[PDB]
C-alpha cells in the first residue's frame, strides 16, 4: 500500500538524490549503461536499440534520451516526494506507455537495485529513499495492473 513519508524523510530523500539531482543525464547515462551490461535481456525491449552491440549504442542520442527520461522521472518525483497526489500522477503518467509493454517486475526491480547500488547510502537514508521507492513500485504496478484510477 501507499505509506506517506514524514517531513524529515522528505529532506533524507531530497538529500539523498542531491548527487544525481545535480549531474542527471551523466549518472543516467551512466546507470542505464551499467543496467544493460548487467542484465543483457532488456536492450531488446528498446526498440531503438535493439539488434546492435551495448558498446555501439552507449554513446548515441537514441541511448541518451532513453536514460534521461528515466532519471527525469525519478528527478520529479524526488521533487513531489512532499505530495502524494502529485508523486502519484507522475508516476500514473509515466504508466501508460508501459502497460502494454512486455516488461517483467524482475527487470523493473533489476534497474531500481542499480540505482540503489549506485548511491551509496548509509542506513538512514536509505531508509527513506527505500519508503520512496516502495510507493514508486507500489503505484507503478497498481497502474500496470490497470488501477491507476485509484490515484486520481
Ligand atoms: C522503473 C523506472 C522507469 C521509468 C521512470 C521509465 C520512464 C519512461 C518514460 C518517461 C518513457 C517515455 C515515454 C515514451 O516514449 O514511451 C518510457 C518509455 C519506455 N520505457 Fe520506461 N521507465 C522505467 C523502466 C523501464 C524498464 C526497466 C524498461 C525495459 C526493461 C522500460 C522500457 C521502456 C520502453 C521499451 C518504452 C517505450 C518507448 C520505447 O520504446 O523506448 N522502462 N519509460
Ligand atoms: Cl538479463
Ligand atoms: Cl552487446
Ligand atoms: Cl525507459
Ligand atoms: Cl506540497
Ligand atoms: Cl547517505
Amino acid at each position: 500500500a501507499f505509506v506517506g513519508l514524514s517531513d524529515s524523510e522528505e529532506k533524507l530523500v531530497r538529500d539523498a538524490w542531491a548527487p544525481i539531482h545535480g549531474d542527471l543525464q551523466g549518472t543516467a547515462n551512466t546507470v542505464f549503461y551499467n543496467y544493460l551490461k548487467k542484465y543483457p535481456s532488456n536492450q531488446d525491449k528498446f526498440e531503438t536499440l535493439k539488434g546492435h552491440p551495448l558498446d555501439e549504442v552507449k554513446d548515441t542520442a537514441n541511448f541518451k534520451l532513453i536514460a534521461g527520461r528515466i532519471f527525469t522521472i525519478f528527478d520529479n518525483c524526488v521533487k513531489n516526494v512532499g505530495n502524494d497526489k502529485g508523486f502519484q500522477k507522475v508516476i500514473a503518467d509515466m504508466s501508460g506507455p508501459h502497460v502494454a509493454r512486455p516488461i517483467t517486475h524482475g527487470s523493473y526491480n533489476d534497474l531500481r537495485g542499480v540505482i540503489y547500488d549506485s548511491m551509496h547510502l548509509d542506513s538512514t537514508h536509505g531508509a527513506a529513499w527505500n519508503k520512496m521507492m516502495d510507493n514508486f513500485f507500489y503505484v507503478f504496478y497498481e497502474c500496470l495492473d490497470g488501477r491507476c484510477s485509484q490515484f486520481s
